[PDB]
DNA sequence: GCCTAGGTCCCGTCC
DNA sequence: GGACGGGGCCTAGGC
């Protein structure tokens, strides 16, 4: 019965039944490359004509759909859904979501194969250069952004929003940072410029915001400095 | 090149190389199941210890990295990046990408199965509910938003961003909209704010912001209150 | 559950 | 090319 792997290329309709619902119920990776056409209710509604895909249903209820393209799916449905096996005219894979109610009709035109990997992985990743590192960073070594700078929070609520990191200078003012791992584009100084806002109501024009990231496109850097704020250069770290 | 689908099952080095060559070669797509470590250097940088995996290797150069769980690929490599296969001790997958420089390396410790699958697919997504459906929505139907609403612009850059739709009211005052298909969150009544604040530095006093969309979170209503900015509720169209 | 914000975001688009 | 903002975003962390 079970190694990892288990294939039939151009299967019966027995088969397809067969393979599909001892996917399911074993819990393993479902893996199909088939003609279909795909329906999809939900959030949004879309429509797929007939063409060759790759289709994946992982042991969670994620369910991928990928054509010969992009890095996205064409249509998923996210972990937990529900998956089922329908027969009618044509086998039709069918995954429904609760909350938010979504369904994602796969109808299996002609299924070249079908597949079940019974897949063991006990290891889970390790990223580094992260923004919680760039935090990390700046509580352990404050003067990355300025001498006399004193992290105090991180990850502060203020009334309306959440501050990465709030603190002191030297001056004893109030500062915001808000940290980004990439190029700082305009939603970086919007949120700045909104955390800033709200605190200059409890403490003053003492407050400064400061962007920290490693560089700022042009849009940025103008509403920066039109708001009177501040830039750090910064990179994130990599471990 | 062959028959739409070719799969070995515990490939030998030849028998795995023979596919992965003829899978670029006739852009066609690569699937493997392998146990494998996967390591990352890039915007970021990230290591994956042993493990089961699907891979896929789309013709366009896009890169995945499947483990049992989530939608999310762990590891992955957009559209136009070169891939290869190196023999070291063990076979590894590299993917290659500049601008940003970035390497994807999958180190296939055993091979269970590889798979070359020559999709065909002429069909392009149909979608609705969007951003863009209410837009036209509200340029085919003004009064959606309220009446003696003018619309004259969509998606269109003022000095500092772009707004949604921009257009006039009955009363003569410039209406800037800020438009979300889902649940309308902070990010968005920054957004409206930002883009009012701008036009009032033109036309003055005189300019509303209208925040359109099925509903607001709690911050997003608290903040769009106190910055005197309006809502209307809109659910977007399926056609 | 809702909220809030990041992401190796991807991705389209228009300058 | 850089830049700006949507997405059925997803996913993680509070609460
Ligand atoms: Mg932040
Ligand atoms: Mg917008």
């Amino acid at each position: 019965s079970k190694d990892k792997v288990t294939v039939i290329t151009s299967p019966s309709t027995e088969e397809l039944v067969s393979l599909v619902n001892s996917a399911l119920l074993e819990e393993a990776m479902l893996t199909i490359f088939a003609r279909c056409k795909v329906h999809y209710d939900g959030r949004a509604k879309s429509e797929l004509g007939s063409g060759d895909r790759v289709i994946i249903v992982k042991p969670d209820g994620s369910f991928l759909i990928h054509q010969s393209k992009k890095r996205e799916p064409v249509n998923w449905q996210p972990p937990g859904s529900r998956v089922r096996l329908e027969l009618r005219e044509n086998p039709v894979l069918v995954s429904i979501r609760r909350k938010p109610r979504e369904t994602l009709e796969v109808e299996l035109e002609e299924v070249y194969m079908v597949s079940v990997f019974r897949a063991e992985d006990y290891e889970e990743l390790a990223l580094t250069g992260s923004e919680a590192e760039m935090a990390e960073l700046i509580f352990e070594n404050p003067e990355v952004i300025e001498p006399g700078f004193k992290p105090l929070f991180r990850e502060k609520a203020i009334g309306t929003g959440i501050v990465a990191v709030l603190g002191r200078d030297s001056d004893g003012n109030i500062v915001v940072l808000e940290l980004k791992r990439r190029r700082a584009e305009l939603h970086a100084v919007r949120q700045l410029k909104s955390y800033v806002e709200i605190l200059r109501e409890e403490y003053g024009d003492k407050v400064r915001g400061i962007l920290v990231a490693p560089s700022l496109t042009s849009g940025a850097k103008r509403l920066l400095e039109k708001e009177g704020l501040e830039f750090r250069k910064l990179e994130p770290p990599k471990r």
